């Protein structure tokens, strides 16, 4: 029920300099524009319903570890470390080392078709614990761009921020001088 | 241009326990409707038009002491000396004992038809130098009632208010709580 209308709308805002956000089921169309804007693939299309081109990037892998057997659902409590140091989802965090998130998709990407995107801008900075499961992905160059595969809108605690939508807000205007504006009228 | 309508407009507010203020030119307005409710006067009517009625309690009558000779204005530096004490356009001069004020009309009252004024309870609580033109009169049991010859709104100074407006406001709600609840935000 929809799958051309959903590429036009990335594509469009990272050409206009406009920031983008961490949302899951994306990670299957933000492979298409990347590849098609910067290179030229065409026929790496929808994988999630047809699954016929060549060029299939992101197909449908289940767990083949310990815990589920079979073909299951990428889910569960897993642990997720990262890989670089210096971004936006992970100074919020104090600096950490190993943050619990959880995922709820089905989908994998492959670790042999991932040769385009490392010779380009297209770093890492967020693995798994195999060192193989591309889970957090993000463009160099772009002065706002988050990308990843878990959902920090459902953290969203009132003493705690979420990562992606806080710092949009932060880096646009850097607005900082406002609370030494008021004073508490009433008091 | 107007006579029927300016007297039902001040009767009407003192029977519904409305506060009234002090303005000029309504002297001769306010005998007409206090008579024929207190009492049951129907001859004193209007005088500055037609001068025919029997009961005409304020004429016209010019100045006849030193200064003005003849038919001129009742207007100048003239000396007000007030009669009593406790009232609501006195305590708000410090307690004063003869204030300057200016007037700006042509009409007085006279002296001998000012029987029925003394017998109820419309007192002075303002006279002249000569203590026979009545410029300031109250209405006993109202609970504000102001009523004067002289303009106090010209007179309203940033740092000094004026007398009946702000004293009808603040015997209203009496909210003086409210400076303490700010306490200067913009500190």
């Amino acid at each position: 029920r929809g799958m051309e209308g959903k590429i036009r709308a990335c594509q469009w805002a990272r050409e206009n300099q406009k920031p983008l956000l961490g949302i899951c089921l994306g990670l299957q169309a933000a492979v298409i524009e990347f590849a098609r804007n910067k290179l030229g693939l065409k026929d790496a299309n929808t994988t999630e319903i047809d699954p016929n081109t060549a060029n299939a990037l992101v197909i449908d892998m289940p767990e083949h570890h310990t815990g589920q057997l079979g073909g299951t659902m990428r889910l569960g409590k897993r642990i997720t470390v990262f890989s670089d140091g210096p971004s936006v989802i992970r100074q919020l965090y104090g600096n950490p080392k190993s943050v619990q998130e959880r995922h709820r998709h089905r989908y994998e990407v492959n670790p042999k078709y991932v040769h385009l995107l490392e010779e380009q801008g297209m770093r890492f900075v967020g693995t798994d614990v195999d060192k193989t499961r591309m889970e957090i992905i993000e463009l160099s160059g772009h002065p706002y761009f988050v990308a990843t595969q878990y959902h920090p809108e459902y953290l969203s605690r009132p003493l705690k921020p979420s990562p992606p939508f806080l710092g949009l807000i932060l880096a646009s205007v850097d607005r900082l001088n406002q609370y030494i504006q008021r004073g508490c009228r009433l008091s």
